[PDB]
């Protein structure tokens, strides 16, 4: 007897490398509306 | 007196190894299942 | 006096030896119906 | 006086022989009869 | 004094011959009844 | 007067005896018989 | 005195022959049946 | 002394012919029931 | 002796063929849902 | 001799063609069942 | 001193000639009995 | 001397004849028996 | 010399025309198992 | 011979008509489900 | 000549009015899972 | 010189014609056994 | 010469007769078998 | 000449009438089957 | 001939009432679910 | 032949009429909800 | 004449009352089923 | 001259009623047979 | 002239009698194995 | 004259008796089957 | 004829029970939530 | 050899076309709930 | 008479008391779920 | 007379045992299922 | 004048005893047959 | 006057002796037949 | 006068005795036939 | 007297240990079965 | 002995093939979803 | 009988204990957000 | 007697390993959702 997820540790190991790009690229873009809106409230303050 | 079910055993062992087959490969594509699911949740959270 | 059940004894062990090559040759059949199931069956879940 | 039943001993005798050879003959036979069944049953029930 | 079972041994024979051949061309026409019976089953599981 | 069934009484034991061969040894066939059916039904139920 | 189940084991062959035949192109169509669901189910997560 | 079981050759011949045609045709009906259940299935998952 | 599971084999693909109508006509209504949706979700963020 | 297989021929044909409408008639009835779910899980989805 | 027993064996001859027709044609009828049972037992199985 | 088994040739003949319509009648009816079933389990199926 | 097997073709015919009937009478019933068993379900899938 | 399945069409074309039935009636239910949930996001974002 | 199968068109009919009896109250009883789940679910959704 | 199997000949055609009737009546009754059984099994089988 | 089987006509008639009456009885009561069937099974599907 | 199958009418009756009692008795049980899967179907849907 | 259903007429009923009880009572409990989301939103707004 | 959606047709009303008032009552409590904000956000901006 | 199915009344009556009691307790087991998934539920939504 | 078949007649009658007593009570016993097996196979189908 | 059957009515009404207690007892298993699957299937359904 | 059917009414209650411990015994396990399901069905919704 | 449904309706309300505690104790806490945001924000004023 | 996908597909195609019926209508809607909230932030802007 | 649901009862209660303990200890977890949800919205608040 | 169904108690008692490690090691991996599944949850929340 | 069958009277009767102890002891053998089946069947369901 | 019938007396009495060992071994043998044919059925049922 | 069938009772109750043998073997079989299938559907439900 | 049951003994056991390997075997398969379904579950929640 | 998972192999890629075709192109979509989100909440921001 | 809910205790109380990880250690970010928003706010003000 | 559930559980524990490493890492995946989720909520705040 035997079965093989072997196959899916590699696989799954995948997806949480392609999740990480996603979660990286995403926080990326979170920091343009972040750091403009800095940007913003100093012109708004003067 | 006597019968033979030394070729059953052989024949059976068969099956048992085909089915190995059937139930990896089967598993193979659930993991695709699975692994765009948390690459599409990645991206539905952000 | 004398008869010779010589002759039945040897023929009867003849139609012992057939009847165990037609039991074991119908038997090699059943095992391709038994492990063509398990396959069968196998695919059925998945 | 006297008679002879000298030769009815050896000629009855000859009849109680060929009545062996037509009892084992014909044993022959039944025998084929026989073991063509248990064949016959023997495919019958497979 | 004498008799001839001579023939009967010669004719008996004849007769346990063709017992040979009924019984073996009855047994050919078994052989297709189980035969199909094993396809039939075999449909009938799929 | 007389009479001899002394010698009937010794050939009729003889008829007994192969009874008793014919007897045992058909039982024999049955028996393959009755095995193999366990068998099939054996392979029949999986 | 003999029988001949020499063309027995010729036409059980056979008949073993079939349902390898039999059990082969059922299993084919099962496959589609699995391979559709999985793709089935794909869409069916999104 | 001779019989002739010549006719019984050529008469049994014909039955096993006839049985091929019934067992040829019966089996030509079984495809119609699984074919039909495969279909059946396919539709019933979807 | 002889059987035919040459219709079989004709009509066993036949069964594929129509699961495979079946299966990619099945298809093409899961893509009206799945892509229903993701247009439902998007006027559902904006 | 002979013997008539000829008559058979033409009815199994007939049940071979009824079994053909029972199949097809059977079919048209599981299409109802598919698409009415189909349609079901559409509004379902919104 | 003769008696002429010629006769005798021409005619008895001719009995034994006839009771080989009388076997031979009643043989004959047996096997549309065999026949018939063998396709009625085929039709009986499917 | 003579004897005529003339009229038995004829007569035997003719049994041989309606043994023929017999078995040819009977099979007509285990015909319908056999697909009365094979449309009867068609309709047990679906 | 004569036998008369025209009454039997007669009455065997009657047996065939029952037959028949309870054949047909039979497959009524079938039917409103197979078709409420599609409302159950149709009702089952919602 | 002959057989009808004739009573079957009429029967079967029934079991497809009330599947048409609660088929539609049933969609006609899960249209309230839908529409009602409109208005309730409806009053929810405002 | 004569049979009667009479009493059986009779009979038969009956069965095939209970039958109708009881496909027709159990389908009541499935309305009752399908009108109730309905409801479940709409509470379900608010 | 004389003697006359005149008398004979007309008395044993009469035996002749009575069989015939026996014969024939007889056969009337098998078939009624015959009928009602393939009527019990086709009842037998649904 | 003369010899009457005209009271045998008149006999086996009423032969023939009960028959018909145990025919006919017998028959009554394979269809209490098989309608009951026809509705266990139908209680069985739900 | 006569015989009696005026008992036998009464008796057949009987059995007849038993039947119905164990047919009747049997439904009722299988009642109990089929009403309490609707009750655990019902709970297992809420 | 005769079968009662009548038995089953007032069991299935049964059948439908707890259903009824069921499915009353099983909604009293998604009320409570219900209603109580409408309070934790109203306390979850302000 | 005949079976009765009639039932059916007079039930699922039922339950489309059910869920109107759980639809419009759960709506009435929505409406709570968003008559509260709008006087919320009103002493909210003063 | 006589039989007695009158134990038969008495021993079926009591397969009826188990049956009962099976019934009964399983239900007993589903509604915890039911229960603890109500309860899930409503932790579920808080 | 004469003879006397005066007394034959008489006695030959009474032959002729016991067997009428012989045959009418030996049927009695083979319809306890036919109806007991009716009602064992009854309760073989439930 | 006479005889005496008078013995005979005495004699047969007694296998009469214990055929009815063979078939009367006989049905008492037949009930044991009928209870218990109804126990089993019930079991069996949950 | 007399018979003994005493013997087999103390046999018979033997089987019946057996026949009550494997129906008893059998049970046993399909409990086994039934409890774990309930089991896993309770594991399975959390 | 008879089930308890009485049982669940005892169960059951338990269920509805339990739901009002997870309930009622689940709203205690949000007030936790709602009334220190109004605090909060009163002293996010001032 | 042949079955009928054919009217299958005309079918689902019509599943296709109502799905795209449900599918456009219920865009239509969300449509309202996007558009009026534009206006309602808008308002709420200023 | 007599069959055994003496062991059922007691162990179905088996059954019903370890889903008591699965439901329980289930429930145990979700209030880890439900308190920590409460505790992070409350820090999510401020 | 006598039986042994001896040796039947302590083998059916093994295959309950068996169904026991079965049943209980079967339940060992749901619960992986179930306990994993909660921890999903729970990141799923946070 | 006299004869002496007042010998045989008290020989037959002793025949008479005999045979029924031959019949009785007969019987007993059948009874194992007849229990041990019952015992099988019932392993056999189960 | 005299004669001697007195070596008579004593002559028959011994043919009567012989015949009781003819008749008593005779029967002997027709037991071996008896026997194994129940054992012969016995392996036959199974 | 005398006859002995005392040796008839020895050996009869040598049949019944092996006959026990035969049966008793034969259930032990059947015993490893319904164990198995037990464990076959244990591991069938999970 | 004499036979022997004594190959039968050694013949049967055989029989019992191939079923003790057909069905050991066979449980090795169903397991591959059980414990893929496992996987599939587990990757199916994820 | 042999059977061809061979077909298997290749068709299960096949399916893995296009459940990343569907994986993919389904993630092409949330991408849209992602980013016009992320440029709404930035227009959103100013 | 017994089953072993022993182990499943074991396990879901592993199963709560790192829920209790996962909400202690996500409770602990969100206190980052939390603080560091106070900061920012104190900066805001001044 | 004896079966073998030895192989079973070294199997079944393999079933449970895997689902532990399905179960592991489906759960590393999940983290990268929560803990980028944090990151952007925090760069969301500012």
């Amino acid at each position: 007897g035997v079965i093989d997820t072997s196959a899916v540790e590699s696989a799954i190991t995948d997806g949480q490398g392609d999740m990480k790009a996603i979660g990286g690229y995403i926080v990326g873009a979170l920091v343009i509306l972040a750091v403009a809106g800095l940007i913003y409230s100093m012109l708004r303050k003067a």
